[PDB]
């Protein structure tokens, strides 16, 4: 069994699909990727990354009798048969990215392979429970990743403490393992150094014993579990004299916090309680912190002013995270003697007063990075001071009561990339010098304002904007042709305002829109069909990942809009149930969530609304062609024509109004074709003939096909008499 030939059974019985032709070439030491020896011997195996779809069988590459590395990460590997039986050399092995089942494969490495100094089986679908340790006579042994598996069930007793001695890193985040957190041991826990269960369903109310044996420890992780109680505290956080990083995050601890926590503080870099039920305030006994970089205590039930009598002394503080506590008051200016803070959050808090704006004002250049105060009653007017923050990047001061204008100051902040401040009364216009002598936005989010004027033509100069929400605003104008310049634009609100001229044809040079809402303007000319003209070619973008919440009005076509797409970081779903717009229309629900691409590539349109205008002419037969169009809504214009039969074509599409218009002619047959169809209206046009039998259209109520010039069969009467 020569090793060329191992490598060469293992390309032909493995490995099914390379479409990179990086496996090509296949002497032993020539071959890509493959790293041999001087003596001839093949002793690591590199595809790291290489788009590799096939069966992975173990035995079949340790085989080779010097192998001792083998990369596969990042590939399509899938789990094989057991094949052979054969001794293994390896000390790293990495199958980081695959689509692994098989568990049997940690079985054989922890069984065989006792050279081994790391293993990473992450991110694959590994399942069942976890059973084995690596064995004992694996000396080396040092890390450990069996992270974001599919793991199940109750963790055994003494899995962690039959490892080897020599363990330093081991991670088990990811899974779904069950477990009462008291009943595990971690034996003597020598030389442990990183340790995470986070994002699983632990439970207990009590550390286990073993867990202060791990002096070492320097990140302890155990976010996303069923903790419960209060946080350990009397000599128990002693026992980490090396601790770094300390997270207890989204568990169920309440309580308030226990000052005995700083007993780390001579070392602590990053702490994350977040996600709790604590109250009270942060302990005067952390201001001997001198270490601290990042403090992250969002959804909690802090408050006080621990703001100013502890936050402010420490010295490194560079990433805090307080959102959503119970911090009423203004806003403590000692929060400037925190000289290396980039990362402000105190969004969804009781904050009163003026925005704060001493961070600037510095001895030193501020490098305050983002600044995020959203759904807080802060009043006054934008503070030209914050200007002199020339590193900032993101403001979101959304959901206050400020007023005023938008001082200049802000529209030239050089790295400006994200520009949120909507539902204030904020006065005044969009300069004509955006993105030129500013930064190039990506996010200019400013609805739910007073703003007023025209949107400028240099926005053309925003190349990097993603999304653009000026809704219910008092802007006036032409939409600006320079729009189309914006090929990573993806969302753009504009409803309820005064807008006028035509919808321009540029807007189909947007290689990314997938939202467009114009309702509720002054809007005439045609239907441009450029709107679809990108269709099958949309590609995603860096809009993916950010927080939205829609409003759905579910009081049909008497209410303006198909709903409210905003976005909400840092916002409680109780300010916006309460907030006047919501009850615009009498039936609302709340949706939440993270922007997420439903495809990969190839999209097209998600959501058009251009209800209440008055344009004219007839519907471009190209709009039927938006496979993932979900929302169409032209109700109330002056459209004329017939509905196209292409909207058979719009699979994904479940609201579609085409209410309140001149259309004539036939409803299509293929309406019935589409099977997630659940809100439907042309009422009041001048539609005739049968209602498609097909699909949802005979169940909608009456009042969706009334005041037509000759509609039958059901719901209504039936055609034929
Ligand atoms: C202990 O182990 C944990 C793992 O078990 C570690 O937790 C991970 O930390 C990572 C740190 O990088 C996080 O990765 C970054 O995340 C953010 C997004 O963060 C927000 O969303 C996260 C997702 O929430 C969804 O999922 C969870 C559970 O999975 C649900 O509970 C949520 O409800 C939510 O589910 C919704 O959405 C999904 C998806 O659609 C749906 O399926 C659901 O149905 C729901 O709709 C969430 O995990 C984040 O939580 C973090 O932040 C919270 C607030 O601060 C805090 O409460 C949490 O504790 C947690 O804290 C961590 O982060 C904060 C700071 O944010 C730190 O203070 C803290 O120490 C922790 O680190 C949060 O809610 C995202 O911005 C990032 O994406 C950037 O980076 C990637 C590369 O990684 C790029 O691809 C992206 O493009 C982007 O890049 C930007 O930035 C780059 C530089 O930074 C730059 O180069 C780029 O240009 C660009 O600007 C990261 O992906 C990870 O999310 C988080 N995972 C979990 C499970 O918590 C933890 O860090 C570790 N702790 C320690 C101390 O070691
Ligand atoms: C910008 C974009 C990437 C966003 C963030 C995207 O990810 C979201 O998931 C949207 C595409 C999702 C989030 C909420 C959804 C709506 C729920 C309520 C009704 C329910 C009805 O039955 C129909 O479905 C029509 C309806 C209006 C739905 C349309 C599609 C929406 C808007
Ligand atoms: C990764 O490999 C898997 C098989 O292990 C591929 O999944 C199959 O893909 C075809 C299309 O090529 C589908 O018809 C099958 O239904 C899929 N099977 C399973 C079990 O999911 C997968 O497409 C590959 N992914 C890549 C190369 O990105
Ligand atoms: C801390 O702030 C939260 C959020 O505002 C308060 O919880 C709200 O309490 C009101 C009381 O009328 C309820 O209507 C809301 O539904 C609650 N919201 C949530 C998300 O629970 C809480 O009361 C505040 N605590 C104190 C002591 O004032
Ligand atoms: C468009 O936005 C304006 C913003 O003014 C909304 O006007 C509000 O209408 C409600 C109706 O109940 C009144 O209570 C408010 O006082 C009005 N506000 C102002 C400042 O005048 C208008 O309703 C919005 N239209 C749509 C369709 O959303
Ligand atoms: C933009 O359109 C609105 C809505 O039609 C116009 O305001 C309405 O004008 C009619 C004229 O009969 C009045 O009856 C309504 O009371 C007005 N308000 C509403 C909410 O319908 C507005 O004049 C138009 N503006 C421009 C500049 O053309
Ligand atoms: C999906 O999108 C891709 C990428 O655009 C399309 O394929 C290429 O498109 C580019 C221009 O975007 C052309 O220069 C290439 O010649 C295309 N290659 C082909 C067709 O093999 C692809 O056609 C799209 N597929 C659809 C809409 O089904
Ligand atoms: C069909 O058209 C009729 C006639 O316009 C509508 O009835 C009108 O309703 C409005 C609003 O409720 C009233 O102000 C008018 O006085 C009504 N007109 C008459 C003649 O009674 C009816 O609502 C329309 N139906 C649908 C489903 O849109
Ligand atoms: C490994 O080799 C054996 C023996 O020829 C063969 O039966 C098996 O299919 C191979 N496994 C893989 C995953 O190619
Ligand atoms: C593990 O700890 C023990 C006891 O301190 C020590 O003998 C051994 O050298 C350590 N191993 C490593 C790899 O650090
Ligand atoms: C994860 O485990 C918990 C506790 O056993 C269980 O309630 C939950 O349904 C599991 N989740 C999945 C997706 O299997
Ligand atoms: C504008 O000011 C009024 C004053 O009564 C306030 O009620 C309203 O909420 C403010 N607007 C916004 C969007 O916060």
């Amino acid at each position: 069994v020569n090793d060329t030939a191992l490598l060469t059974a293992f390309k032909q019985t493995s490995i099914k699909s390379d479409p990179t032709n990086f496996l090509g070439n296949w002497d032993p030491c020539t071959w890509r990727g493959v790293s041999c020896s001087s003596d001839g011997r093949v002793i690591g195996l590199d595809l790291r990354n290489g788009g590799l779809t096939g069966t992975l069988n173990l035995n079949n590459l340790t085989a080779l009798s010097n192998l001792r590395s083998l990369y596969l990460q990042g590939n399509n590997f899938s789990s094989g048969d057991s094949s052979s039986s054969s001794g293994c050399s390896l000390e790293v092995l990495d199958l980081s990215s695959n689509s692994l089942t098989d568990s049997s494969i940690v079985d054989y490495v922890f069984s065989t392979c006792l050279n081994l100094v790391s293993v990473n089986f992450s991110h694959n679908k590994l399942a069942g429970k976890l059973k084995s340790s690596p064995s004992a006579s694996n000396k080396r042994i040092t890390t450990v990743d069996l992270s974001n598996n599919r793991f199940s069930d109750e963790i055994p007793e003494t899995f962690i403490a039959d490892f080897p001695n020599s363990l330093k890193h081991l991670d088990l985040s990811g899974n779904n393992v069950t477990g009462d957190f008291s009943r595990l041991s971690f034996g003597l826990c020598e030389n442990l150094t990183v340790f995470s269960l986070s994002q699983n369903s632990i439970s207990g109310d009590r550390f286990p014993v073993s867990l202060s044996n791990c002096k070492l420890l320097e990140t302890l992780n155990l976010s996303r579990n069923s903790l419960i109680g209060k946080i350990p505290g009397d000599d128990y956080w002693g026992n980490f004299q090396n601790l770094r990083q300390l997270s207890l995050a989204h568990n169920l601890y309440s309580g308030e916090i226990p000052p005995e926590l700083s007993l780390l503080c001579r070392t602590l870099e990053v702490l994350d309680l977040s996600g709790n039920s604590l109250t009270g305030q942060l302990p005067q006994s952390f201001t001997s912190c001198g270490s601290l970089q990042s403090l992250n205590l969002g959804n909690n039930k802090l408050s006080g002013d621990f703001l100013s009598t502890v936050v402010s002394k420490l010295s490194r503080i560079t990433n805090l995270y307080l959102p959503f506590n119970n911090i009423s008051g203004s806003v403590p200016i000692s929060l400037t003697n925190c000289s290396n803070l980039r990362v402000l959050d105190l969004s969804s808090n009781e904050f009163t007063g003026e925005v704060p704006s001493g961070f600037c004002s510095l001895q030193s250049s501020s490098v305050l990075e983002k600044l995020l105060i959203a759904n807080n009653y802060l009043s006054g007017t934008v503070p030209v001071e914050l200007g002199k923050c020339k590193s900032l990047k993101t403001i979101d001061l959304s959901f206050n009561a400020l007023t005023g204008l938008i001082p200049k100051e802000i529209w030239t902040l050089p790295k400006l990339s994200d520009l949120v401040m909507w539902a204030n009364n904020l006065t005044g216009g969009i300069p004509e010098s955006i993105c030129v002598d500013g930064g190039n936005l990506e996010t200019l989010i400013l609805n739910n304002n007073l703003l007023t004027g025209s949107l400028p033509e240099s926005i053309s100069k925003c190349t990097n904007m993603l999304w653009i929400s000026l809704s219910s605003n008092l802007l006036t104008g032409e939409i600006p042709v320079g729009i189309g310049k914006l090929e990573k634009l993806a969302i753009l609100q504009l409803g309820n305002n005064s807008l006028t001229g035509n919808i321009p044809s540029e807007l189909g040079n947007c290689k990314n829109l997938i939202w467009l809402d114009l309702n509720s303007n002054n809007l005439t000319g045609n239907l441009p069909g450029e709107l679809a003209s990108q269709a099958g070619l949309v590609m995603p973008g860096s809009v993916s990942g950010k927080q939205f919440a829609f409003v759905r009005n579910e009081g049909g076509t008497d209410c303006r809009g198909a709903g409210g797409l905003v976005e909400f970081e840092g916002i409680r779903a109780e300010r916006l149930e309460h907030f006047p717009m919501v009850h615009s229309c009498p039936k609302t629900r709340i949706y939440s969530g993270m922007t997420m691409y439903m495809f990969s590539s190839n999209g097209s349109m998600i959501y058009l609304d251009l209800s209440y205008n008055a344009v004219s002419g007839s519907i471009p037969l190209g709009y039927g062609a938006m496979g993932y169009l979900q929302v169409l809504n032209l109700g109330h214009n002056l459209l004329t024509g017939t509905i196209p039969d292409s909207f058979g074509g719009l699979k994904a599409i479940g609201v579609l109004d085409l209410s309140h218009n001149d259309l004539q002619g036939f409803l299509p047959g293929s309406l019935g074709g589409l099977s997630f169809l659940s809100d439907l209206d042309v009422s009041n046009n001048n539609l005739t003939g049968p209602i498609p039998f097909g699909g949802q259209l005979t169940t909608f109520p009456l009042t969706r096909y009334a005041n037509n010039s000759g509609l039958c069969g059901v719901p209504l009467p039936p055609c034929s008499s």
